[PDB]
């Protein structure tokens, strides 16, 4: 469709979309998030953002009369709830009424380097603030264009944060974005898109944790959250398997990096980490596989990288790091998960993720 190459960004600071907004149409560039369900756009000006959203100037916008505060993991936001028309040149063509926030107040919302200006929440309504009445950006698509209820993400900037992007494909799946055979993993809760990790494989050596602690609170899609975010201790038994391979210092905890000449490359010297996630069918697993080209982040005649893996307190979260080496399609409408292969995830060409299934499974892992 035309939908593909719709996205544009890397991984460090977010993928985002082009969207036209109000009467007449304000071009903003819009950050697509799986990890929230919230549409909002900026309404003040603000400093490493170049363009917001002025309702004066759009006629087909309308107030509801309240503010809302949506705090995210990192940064927050407070702004009026309004609704307007909304055009997305790239598929579509036609003009959708959505509710929309505009922000007048951003707190660490807002960081350097974003080329985007405002959030797209492609989650489920029950994130939504300030309750699940708001109706989803694509919930409002999928209700009035009678599309399926089922979005598909490809991100293809695997590079070094001009940032080449991906598509965001709505309404279905684009099965030049994939290659091979896609995996369904079940949705085990439609909020977040929380999803059931059974196991995870550090270089062919299973973890010793328990398979209960992958899942302590969610285990979510997130394309919002640039990294790798683990449970922290289930990142420190993670840590210990890479640097064992080879304890709290610098480099782990993101305070350097290291820098290698352009010639050799550190990948090799690092295993490939497998999410094991449970087929469709109970008995049945997969596995999806990132290599240490997609950890181990770029960020001349040098180059200088990031470990890409950070710990979290509550969620483990398959940020988008995790997510740009592979086409995932978000099925709504049979609560499931899919993964496939990405032809644009090839640095030099060659694969820097895999796919393999089927698998043979304890009997439930979320708490
Ligand atoms: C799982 C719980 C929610 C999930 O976290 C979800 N993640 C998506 C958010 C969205 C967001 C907001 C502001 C700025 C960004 C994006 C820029 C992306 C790049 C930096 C980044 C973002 C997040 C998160 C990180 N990282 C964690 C550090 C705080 S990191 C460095 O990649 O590991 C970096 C993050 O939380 N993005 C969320 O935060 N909140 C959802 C509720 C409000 C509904």
């Amino acid at each position: 469709l035309a939908m593909v190459d719709n996205l544009q960004g890397d991984s460090g600071r977010g993928y985002y979309l082009e969207m036209l907004i109000g009467t007449p149409p304000q071009k903003l560039q819009i950050l697509v998030d799986t990890g929230s369900s919230n549409f909002a756009v900026a309404g003040t000006p603000h400093s490493y953002i170049d363009t917001y959203f002025d309702t004066e100037r759009s006629s087909t916008y309308r107030s509801k009369g309240f503010d809302v505060t949506v705090k995210y993991t990192q940064g927050s936001w407070t702004g009026f709830v309004g609704e307007d028309l909304v055009t997305i040149p790239k598929g579509f063509n036609t003009s959708f009424l959505v509710n929309i926030a505009t922000i007048f107040e951003s707190e660490n919302f807002f960081l350097p380097g974003i080329k985007w200006n405002g959030i797209l929440g492609l989650a489920y309504a029950t994130l939504a603030k300030p309750s699940s009445s708001l109706e989803t950006f694509f919930d409002s698509l999928v209700t009035q264009a009678n599309i399926p209820n089922v979005f598909s993400m490809q991100m293809c900037g695997a590079g070094l944060p001009g940032t080449n992007g991906g598509s965001l494909v709505l309404g279905g799946i684009e099965p030049s974005l994939y290659k091979g055979d896609i995996w369904y993993t079940p949705i085990k809760e439609e909020w977040y898109y929380q999803i059931e990790i059974l196991k995870l494989e550090i270089g062919g050596q299973s973890l010793n944790l328990d398979c209960r602690e992958y899942n302590a609170d969610k285990a979510i899609v997130d394309s919002g959250t640039t990294l790798l975010r683990l449970p922290q201790k289930v990142f420190d038994a993670v840590v210990e398997a890479v640097a064992r391979a080879s304890f709290s210092d610098g480099f782990w905890t993101g305070s350097q990096l290291a820098c290698w000449t352009n010639s050799e490359t550190p990948w090799s010297y690092f295993p490939k980490i497998s999410i094991y996630l449970r087929d469709e069918n109970s008995s049945r697993s997969f596995r999806i596989t990132i290599l240490p080209q997609l950890y181990i982040q770029p960020m001349l005649n040098y180059e200088c990288y990031r470990f890409g893996i950070s710990p979290s307190t509550n969620a483990l979260v398959i940020g988008a790091t995790v997510m740009e080496g592979f086409y995932v399609i978000f099925d709504r409408a049979q609560k499931r998960v899919g993964f496939a292969a990405s032809p644009c995830a090839e640095i030099a060409g060659a694969a820097v993720s895999e796919i393999s299934g089927p698998f043979s499974t304890a009997s439930n892992c979320v708490p």
